[PDB]
């Protein structure tokens, strides 16, 4: 009954321009950008060993009920949106809590402390910590009396609104052993050797499971899994071990997802200055129907994902021109809520049908990913999948020259929502700035680019603000400063440039896009913390515009001076032997 989309270009790079991973991805963006996904397979020479004991790897895993795992089910929508709704009446507007890295489920909440007598039944018994459970939650960090907290302050009083009348007061795991589980349970599914069933036909099946409700089927998977904390699976020289020669070739290589984030063409490369959460790889241990929900990459960011070993990755992708587009027909299933809610729409998980998508106008790709290939996110390019089987994956983000304007957007696009920013975009700017030199030429040119886009954006925001009646301004170093302080009161972003502070609050900020949400106190006194005092525009466009008109003349002793600069080498240091 479901039909399989069109498939995602695969990519066979010679062994030439697989030396330079980002530039063989410059190369194949224009095309593959247009799908969202790409495969790429290295030459079939390229094996490195995998550097990990699977007999001792141990991981917790989590659990997938593949009915239960599409959120954005009919019953679940109404009741947020009925929630909501009940709270706009009593003039408070629903706050969505996160437990445990993830929102809280409160239509899952509400239905299983409803089905054991409700909120006082439960607490006057102790089984909030069974409820904790069964909402999969970790035992045993407290969980339990945590959400009888968000309970009580949350869905109480709607417990009583929706229950009688009832309203008067108050208010206001081995990777060994996972192999045995896992091989054992496609073959008992399917009743034939694991490596014999069909990709076709797991994914046939796959799709049919998501939507029945004749029958249920879980699965388990392994995900959360720094490289920091288990290891790559890839080698890579930091002490650990003596580094055998018939490795050293992969520990070096730029395609071992450990050296891309430092590439001299990534954006992180050089930026000792933060730990961005990616510039560290993530391991990823598979099962038959293990699944990930759609998503795109918190900034709007390149993703690579290599299968290591095991059975293939199934994979759905979604060009970047289509993502707005993509996003409408999700939010088509309960507008009134996603206007409330606005971020809401990605909080929800979801596994929308590709059909689905397709019979919206969405363009879907896709690709079997098998043991020693590739795939490449672009930014903005929305994906999901499925496992075909037992199998071990390890995935970075990174970013590139052509990602920084669609980074600057994204920030923008957070700044509309609520969402918070895991980094500053203008401090990544201003960073790169303040080292010229050793910093890639396109890169140089980019920033430029984009760098006179925020001194003009920025001062327009700093000339606006004084209009409105503020006189001190103090200078801060935002970056010395941790995140969760310099964000703005109502945006939520990281300021760095520029932000607005009174003396209501010690320390409570906002963005200067929204100066008047700080604090009723009248501008009449200060106060605009800024960060340079617009004697910037001259000293850092400099030290860019340098290395990046240095390099537009010196093409227009000089194959020495491109050795002492670094420069790129291709059809202009050909020409040169
Ligand atoms: C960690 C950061 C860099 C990341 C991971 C992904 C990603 O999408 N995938 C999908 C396939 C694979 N996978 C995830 C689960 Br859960 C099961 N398989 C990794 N994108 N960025
Ligand atoms: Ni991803
Ligand atoms: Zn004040
Ligand atoms: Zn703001």
């Amino acid at each position: 009954e479901f039909v399989p989309p069109p498939e995602c270009p695969v990519f066979e790079p010679s062994w030439e321009e697989f030396t330079d991973p980002l530039s063989f991805i410059g190369r194949i963006r224009p095309l593959a950008e247009k799908t969202g996904i790409c495969k790429i397979r290295p030459p079939k020479d390229w094996q490195p060993p995998f550097a990990c004991e699977v007999k001792s790897f141990r991981f917790t895993p989590r659990v997938q009920r593949l009915n239960e795992l599409e959120a954005m089910t009919r019953v679940r929508l109404d009741f947020l949106d009925q929630l909501a709704k009940f709270w706009e009446l009593q003039g408070s507007t629903l706050k969505i809590p996160v437990v445990e890295r993830k929102i809280l489920d409160l239509y899952a909440l509400s239905k299983i402390v409803a089905s054991k007598g409700g909120f006082e039944m439960v607490t006057k018994e102790k089984k909030w910590s069974k409820v904790g459970s069964r909402l999969g939650y970790l035992p045993g960090k407290g969980t339990g009396s945590l959400l009888k907290s968000h309970y009580e302050r949350i869905l109480y009083p709607y417990e009583l609104f929706q229950s009688g009348v009832s309203l008067m007061g108050v208010q206001m795991y081995t990777l060994q052993s996972f192999g045995e589980m896992a091989d054992n349970f496609k073959s008992d599914y399917f009743n034939m050797p694991v490596h014999m069933v069909p990709t076709e036909l797991v994914e046939k099946e796959f799709w049919r499971l998501v939507s029945s409700i004749e029958e249920d089927v879980i699965v388990e998977y392994g995900a959360d899994i720094s490289s920091k904390d288990f290891g790559s699976g890839f080698p890579v020289k930091d002490g650990r071990r003596k580094i055998l020669p018939e490795e050293e070739e992969y520990a070096l290589s730029g395609w071992n997802l450990n050296n891309m984030p430092v590439l001299e063409q990534s954006v992180l490369a050089h930026i000792n200055v933060d730990i961005s959460g990616m510039k560290v790889p993530w391991l990823y241990v598979g099962m038959c129907f293990s699944s990930f929900c759609w998503h795109i990459e918190d900034h709007w960011s390149y993703s690579i994902n290599y299968l290591h070993w095991g059975e293939p990755k199934t994979w759905y992708g979604v060009p970047s021109h289509a993502a707005e587009q993509l996003e409408e027909v999700m939010r088509e299933l309960a507008p009134e809520l996603f206007e409330s809610q606005p971020d809401l729409l990605h909080q929800l998980v979801t596994i929308m049908n590709p059909n689905v998508l397709m019979e919206h106008g969405v363009p879907v790709y896709r690709t079997n990913q098998c043991a020693g290939e590739f795939v490449v996110t672009f930014p903005r390019a929305y994906h999901s999948g499925f496992n075909q089987g037992y199998n071990f994956a390890e995935a970075v983000n990174f970013c590139t020259a052509d990602w920084l304007p669609i980074g600057r957007q994204c920030v923008n696009h957070y700044r509309r929502l609520r969402r918070h920013c895991v980094f500053s975009h203008e401090e990544l700017i201003f960073k790169m700035a303040a080292d010229p030199e050793c910093l890639d030429v396109g890169l140089a040119a980019m920033v430029c680019k984009e760098l006179t886009l925020m001194t003009e954006e920025e001062t327009r925001l700093r000339e606006s603000v004084v209009q409105m009646g503020v006189l001190m301004s103090e200078e801060e170093v935002f970056e010395l400063v941790p995140d969760d302080e310099r964000q703005c009161s109502a945006c939520r972003t990281t300021c760095f440039l520029s932000a607005l502070t009174c003396s209501c609050n010690p320390e409570r900020l906002v963005c200067l896009y929204h100066p008047t949400d700080l604090c009723p106190c009248p501008m009449q006194k200060k106060c605009l913390r800024y960060r340079y005092p617009l004697e910037d525009l001259p000293s850092l466009l400099y030290g860019v515009k340098v290395r990046a008109q240095s390099y537009d003349t010196w093409v227009s002793v000089m194959l020495e001076d491109a050795e002492d600069r670094k420069y790129p080498e291709n059809d202009l240091f050909r020409k040169l032997r």
